[PDB]
């Protein structure tokens, strides 16, 4: 693809007053060249900074209150050390307060772009029964160029489990 820098943005509307809050989190995982579909080298989310500052959450929301994009993450893929050959991005729905799948989130949406070029948009309509989803993959070849592989894949897991398994091959 020749992808250099990606922004992943996610939006949703809040739960009704008095219901448990709806909280989606963006998470990214990096994988090593010698194990691209295996154990994450590290993960980035609202409670876990990148060790190298190249992938970072720009803003979060714990309730979806607010017009426009509620949570945004930047991935400076060009700057990743060559040891990293694959990055997976995903969205989890927090489960601690209530079992909630994408159909139970009001008007969820995502957008991924490189600069001003939109790469993907989705409403999670293919994963309505899931509690988390991977929403995109980037793979770097021997030429050094990052390719984006679209695809939304649903998971039935909670956030902590998802972060460990989100690299699995599809
Ligand atoms: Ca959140
Ligand atoms: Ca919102």
């Amino acid at each position: 693809k020749g992808i250099r820098k990606v922004e992943l943005a996610v939006k949703w509307d809040p739960s009704p007053p008095g219901d448990p809050a709806t909280d989606l989190d963006i998470v990214a995982a990096t994988f090593l060249a010698g194990d691209a579909y295996g154990k994450p080298a590290y993960v980035v989310h609202f409670d876990s900074r990148s060790p190298d500052g190249t992938i970072y959450l720009n803003r979060d929301s714990k309730d979806g209150k607010g017009f426009g994009w509620d949570e945004v993450m930047t991935l400076e893929l060009n700057r990743l050390d060559s040891r990293y050959a694959r990055v997976v991005v995903g969205v989890v729905i927090q489960q601690r307060d209530a079992h909630r799948t994408f159909v139970g989130v009001l008007n969820p949406g995502l957008r991924m772009r490189e600069g001003y070029t939109v790469l993907a948009e989705d409403d999670f309509g293919g994963v309505l029964g899931s509690t988390a989803a991977t929403v995109g993959e980037f793979v770097r070849d021997d030429s050094g160029e990052w390719t984006f592989h679209p695809g939304i894949h649903g998971y039935d897991s909670d956030p902590a489990t998802f972060a460990r398994v989100m690299g699995g091959r599809q």
